[PDB]
């Protein structure tokens, strides 16, 4: 089997991408935020505290003839941005782009933190990291991809995120028309439960490539590119007037600037992020200070190849017995 679904930016900045997901029978379609940095499929639901729901579409298990309470199971997750959610668990039929999994754990939120409530465009998350990170207790549950894997033509999914445009998540096949040149594959460590890999270096604009190992994660649920402070300082030093602002929370730059590209290495291959992808617009409406799309990871504990980086590539998440990542230009 295979599946193919379009993923759509939630706003004009590509802050996140939503993909329609069919849950239950008859289908309830919710727009979920496919996260390769986490491993829970959770949804706004009829059980979510009413004051914490503000425009999201909810899953109502009592209206699904295939829903079953997973008795005794609870979940609770805290993300790297400080947001969180928790609740109980149903199993139900879940379909993405024509690919159907029966018995998928659907984590129904009883509580969500304020950033979820305040974003009406996101109805939940679909985790695509390794199932070892799934938070369901006392019986850990598998991700949608792990449940689908055995049925897929090939045990892979691909992320093809658009710049200011829709893109595609494919399951079970690699669309050879979706990229240029060849796909360069690179080793993955699953020791932390992430799609963790080592970039071979970087360049700023037309500058020389610096060969240096940068360990980080491929994370479709993170908006920006978070790299070591040395690398980030080297980038922003090429933008007149750019500075790190403690009050704003990162590097800002004059909105009048033209940003240089940023290149990252994948083996001997190179992925070029155009400068325009690094512009996240005014820090507040009407400001002439703009927020940068490359930020320091120093306060995180891990480097994160988020959407800014991934949208410059066609990315293969190869879930074979020994997982690997593939990157191609497009
Ligand atoms: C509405 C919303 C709220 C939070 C996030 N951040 C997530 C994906 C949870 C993270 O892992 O940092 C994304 C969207």
């Amino acid at each position: 089997s295979t599946g193919s679904a379009t993923t759509t930016p939630i706003d004009s900045l590509d802050d996140a991408y939503i993909t329609p997901v069919q849950i239950g029978t008859p289908a309830q379609t919710l727009n979920l935020d496919f996260d390769t940095g986490s491993s829970d499929l959770w949804v706004f639901s009829s059980e979510t505290t009413a004051s914490e729901v503000d425009g999201q579409t909810i899953y109502t298990p009592s209206k699904s003839t295939t829903a079953k309470l997973l008795s005794g199971a609870t979940w609770s997750i805290s993300y790297g941005d400080g947001s969180s959610s928790s609740g109980d668990v149903y199993t139900d039929t879940v379909s993405v782009g024509g690919l159907t999994v029966t018995g998928q754990a659907v984590e129904s939120a009883k509580k969500v933190s304020s950033s979820f409530t305040e974003d009406s465009t996101i109805d939940g998350l679909l985790g695509l990291a390794f199932s070892t990170l799934n938070t369901v207790s006392p019986t850990q549950q598998k991700t949608f991809f792990d449940n689908a894997k055995a049925s897929l033509d090939s045990p892979v999914f691909t992320a093809d995120l658009g710049y200011h445009a829709p893109g595609t998540y494919n399951f079970g096949f690699i669309d050879t028309t979706a990229y240029t040149g060849s796909i360069t594959y690179t080793a993955v460590s699953t020791k932390q439960g992430f799609w963790e890999w080592t970039s071979t270096g970087y360049a700023v604009g037309s500058g020389t490539f610096k060969s240096t190992s940068i360990d980080g994660i491929a994370d479709t649920g993170t908006t920006l590119l978070y790299l070591p402070a040395t690398v980030v300082s080297a980038y922003w030093a090429q933008v007149s007037g750019a500075k790190s602002s403690s009050s704003v929370g990162g590097y800002v730059f004059p909105c009048s600037a033209t940003l240089p590209s940023f290149t990252f290495g994948v083996g001997s291959a190179r992925i070029v992020i155009p400068g325009d992808y690094i512009d996240f617009g005014p820090i507040s409406t009407g400001s002439s200070s703009c927020f940068g799309g490359i930020q320091s990871s120093a306060g995180i504990g891990i480097n994160i190849f988020g959407d800014v980086a991934l949208k410059a590539a066609f990315v293969v998440f190869n879930g074979a017995t020994t997982p690997t990542l593939g990157f191609a230009s497009k």
